[PDB]
C-alpha cells in the first residue's frame, strides 16, 4: 500500500481547491 499516500492527500486536495 504504496501509491494512495501522496495521491490521496493530493485528491482531498483537489475536491476543495480544484487546480485543473
Amino acid at each position: 500500500k504504496m501509491n494512495m499516500l501522496k495521491e490521496n492527500v493530493d485528491y482531498i486536495q483537489k475536491n476543495q481547491n480544484l487546480f485543473k
